């Protein structure tokens, strides 16, 4: 079937990364919840787990305060309101990589 490629969520694989090893407690009871609701897990096949910073930095200085979330939910939010969900500063496809870090094992 036809499927949309979201202009923001399609950047997930290009993001700067931060290892699983900031309060992230993967689900698989103290667990980190996404900003938009529900527990987060690197093993959840339907989530793209990121940390979203409150201030931007150039695409690749590594990370140096994050909100954890599912980028899929973030992209849906930003398509309707292109603003950082906490600071309300402009946030869109153009600058998401300056704010978002993909969490890896």
């Amino acid at each position: 079937k036809l499927a949309a490629l979201d202009p923001i969520a399609s950047q997930f694989s290009q993001l700067r990364t931060i290892s699983k090893a900031l309060g992230f407690k993967d689900a698989a009871d103290d667990v980190t919840h996404c900003l938009f609701g529900g527990e987060l897990s690197l093993s959840n096949p339907d989530q793209q787990v990121i940390g979203l910073a409150g201030n931007p930095t150039d695409t690749s200085q590594p990370y140096s305060d994050l909100a954890f979330m599912d980028m899929k939910k973030l992209a849906q939010f930003l398509a309707g309101k292109p603003e950082h969900p906490m600071t309300r500063e402009t946030l869109n496809a153009e600058n998401i990589a300056k704010y978002a870090f993909r969490i890896v094992p």
